[PDB]
Parts: structure tokens; sequence; C-alpha cells
């Protein structure tokens, strides 16, 4: 936002 999820989330936000 990139959510991608690697349970949990990873983003450069």
């Amino acid at each position: 936002q990139k959510f991608i999820r690697v349970g949990v989330t990873i983003r450069e936000k």
C-alpha cells in the first residue's frame, strides 16, 4: 500500500 503476507505482513508504508 502493498498487501502481501509473510501470517504476518510487511509494508514499506
